[PDB]
């Protein structure tokens, strides 16, 4: 149900050039996972009932970076500031979401469709909307479903974003990568979740909750068996996530 706004030709030209520049920058800096986390934490605050929060540029605000769920993301924001400055026409909202999309692409992931025109909004959402890694399926549904308005399928596919990167004991407290290949976007997050705890790889309780829920488990299996299917459903869910509250 989207109606995307019209942006000028200059704005579109800027999108295209920023996209390229973000590829090169994110690849060199090895920071795709962090950039994915930044985009996801920007969008993930959306509350459908109130139409508050969501991917509207507020994560750049020190007040939103201070939320405990956002530990470390001040790094991401600082990393992007000089590039963003080359693209003054673009909203921060658009820029961060583009960086999330590129993160996925340059690590070998699907091409998530991108539509410009998000406006930067002045008020960060209240803290406490992003998910708690120590909780389970009900909580996931409360956050992704009742707040954001995404689907059960979307929940499992987006969990797959842990296919890249790692936790840090100084940020969340959790530590290490979910996968043996943490800068490669693939279905390894699901294959590892399926094979049990292997030494040196991370599983959050929230990842584990996928295995015991009657709706989530068949999806984990599908994605572990079929990376093409994971990529399709991941791209659908990321696009939706990046557009929460935008163009409705
Ligand atoms: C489903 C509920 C989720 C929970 C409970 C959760 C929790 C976490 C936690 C605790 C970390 C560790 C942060 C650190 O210590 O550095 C993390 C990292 C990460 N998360 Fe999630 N997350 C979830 C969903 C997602 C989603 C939906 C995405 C994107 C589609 C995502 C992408 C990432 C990425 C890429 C990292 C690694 C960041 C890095 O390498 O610095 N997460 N997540
Ligand atoms: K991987």
């Amino acid at each position: 149900g989207k109606s995307y706004p019209t942006v000028s030709a200059d704005y579109q030209k800027a999108v295209e050039k920023a996209k390229k520049k973000l590829r090169g920058f994110i690849a060199e800096k090895r920071c795709a996972p962090l950039m994915l986390r930044l985009a996801w934490h920007s969008a993930g605050t959306f509350d459908k009932g109130t139409k508050t929060g969501g991917p509207f540029g507020t994560i750049k605000h020190p007040a939103e970076l201070a939320h405990s769920a956002n530990n470390g993301l001040d790094i991401a924001v600082r990393l992007l500031e000089p590039l963003k400055a080359e693209f003054p026409i673009l909203s921060y909202a658009d820029f961060y979401q583009l960086a999330g999309v590129v993160a996925v692409e340059v690590t070998g992931g699907p091409e998530v469709p991108f539509h410009p025109g998000r406006e930067d909004k002045p008020e960060p959402p209240p803290e406490g909307r992003l998910p708690d890694a120590t909780k389970g399926s009900d909580h996931l549904r409360d956050v992704f479903g009742k707040a954001m308005g995404l689907t059960d399928q979307d929940i499992v596919a987006l969990s797959g974003g842990h296919t890249i990167g790692a936790a840090h004991k100084e940020r969340s407290g959790f530590e290490g990568p979910w996968t043996s290949n943490p800068l490669i976007f693939d279905n390894s997050y699901f294959t590892e979740l399926l094979s049990g705890e292997k030494e040196g790889l991370l599983q959050l309780p929230s990842d584990k909750a996928l295995l015991s829920d009657p709706v989530f488990r068949p999806l984990v299996d599908k994605y572990a068996a079929d990376e093409d299917a994971f990529f399709a459903d991941y791209a659908e869910a990321h696009q939706k996530l990046s557009e929460l509250g935008f163009a409705d």
